[PDB]
């Protein structure tokens, strides 16, 4: 509907690693689910990641998929891309805003899960929500590390499913996309490499008129190289500022691609999840009662009403099962039908980031070689 936002208020606690910010969240869309129609709000790093995170799990649980925050305690500090949460105080503050706002869009982005009210009026306020969620309580990490182990044993028989007809699109496209991944971020780590160092070039190409200035002193030559030193720093800003920003858009992009993938893979695991508990259900419930009906000649009644319930309620369980079968490949369905309108939204929006990387490289090319016809014309 409406999402204007202001970052603002750096609330610094603690310099290095892992600087905590109550940061303003300026709160659009005034439809009468948020209350007050105009108002900003004050969020602090310490306090919603923890609780939006507990959200997460529950509606995980339920099955979608998360926007990826500004991330810390172990997703921001065990490879992101390189590391170095130490740089998230003061001069990455500028990617926590970037991927803070990519953050806020994809929320927009589910429109049928925006009709959350518990998230939707933590924020619409600020009351300093919920400080523990700073943690460290994963208890349950270890328990999913071993059902990874048990699932990479036994998927290979409920992959041969109609799964099959939906996954191999996601296989292909999982490999060749962890293939130009790693060389599209290799480029972008080679990119952080040597786009500083020429940079600092650039910075000796300015002291090379100093170092013309040690030589002689002719004041033509002197207006041709002070004209070339702004001409080399709008070329230099210019193209180092492309070198930054659409990279770190595209490493962004290649971040929570992998992200998205990961929960819909792990969603996957858990409908194989599903499959086995329907499976070894029926086992019971028909291997056991059957070994009661089988002993019949153990003459009561009790067993009979025993088999009887049994059957009754636990074959309901399997057809509850069943019927989620489809409820999950619904929910996929409307999940995947979102990552291709999403991926068709953010292909946009790298895609206007490149065709506006080719207009205001239109304007700004066009006005300052237009500005430095006059010295071509006449000495320059």
């Amino acid at each position: 509907f409406d999402l204007t936002v202001g970052i603002t208020d750096p609330e610094k606690i603690g310099d290095g690693m892992n600087a905590y910010v109550a940061y303003k969240v300026t709160t659009q869309t005034s439809l009468p689910m948020f209350r007050s129609r105009q108002f900003a709000v004050k969020r602090r790093f310490s306090d919603f990641l923890g609780l939006y995170e507990k959200l997460s799990e529950k509606h995980s649980q339920n099955g979608f998929i998360v926007p990826p925050p500004p991330e810390k305690s172990l997703i921001g500090m065990t490879k992101v891309k390189v590391g170095k949460e130490d740089s998230s105080s003061a001069e990455f503050l500028e990617k926590r805003r970037a991927a803070l706002e990519r953050y806020l869009q994809r929320i927009v982005n589910h429109p049928t899960m925006l009709q959350d009210p518990d998230v939707r009026e933590f924020l619409e306020k600020e009351e300093l929500p919920r400080a523990v969620g700073t943690q460290a309580l994963s208890g349950a990490g270890l328990l999913k590390m071993f059902n990874k182990a048990t699932d990479a044993v036994s998927k290979m028989t409920i992959k041969m499913n109609e799964s099959d007809i939906w996954f191999e699109e996601k296989l292909q496209e999982v490999e060749c996309e962890e293939q130009r991944l790693r060389k599209l971020h290799a480029v972008v780590e080679t990119l952080v490499n040597h786009r500083k160092e020429l940079a600092l070039n650039t910075a000796l190409f300015a002291k090379s008129l100093a170092m013309l200035g040690s030589s002689e002193d002719n004041t033509a030559l002197s207006r041709a190289l002070s004209q070339l030193a702004e001409v080399e720093e709008k070329i230099e800003q210019l193209h180092q500022e492309q070198a930054n920003n659409d990279f770190f858009l595209l490493a962004e992009l290649l971040s929570d691609y992998i992200r998205l993938l990961a929960i819909v893979r792990a969603a996957f695991d858990q409908r194989m999840k599903t499959w086995q508990r329907w499976q070894d259900a029926q086992a019971t419930l028909q291997k056991k009662r059957e070994s009661e009906a089988r002993l019949l000649w153990a003459n009561k009644p009790d067993k009979l009403q025993q088999a009887k319930d049994e059957i009754t309620e636990w074959e309901s369980r399997v057809t509850q099962y069943e019927r989620d079968f489809e409820r999950i490949s619904t929910v996929v369905r409307k999940e995947v039908t979102r990552f291709e309108k999403e991926k068709s939204k953010d292909f946009k929006n790298h895609v206007m980031k490149y065709l506006e990387t080719l207009l205001h490289s239109q304007q700004q090319l066009a006005k300052y070689w237009e500005a430095f016809l006059p010295e071509a014309k006449a000495i320059s």
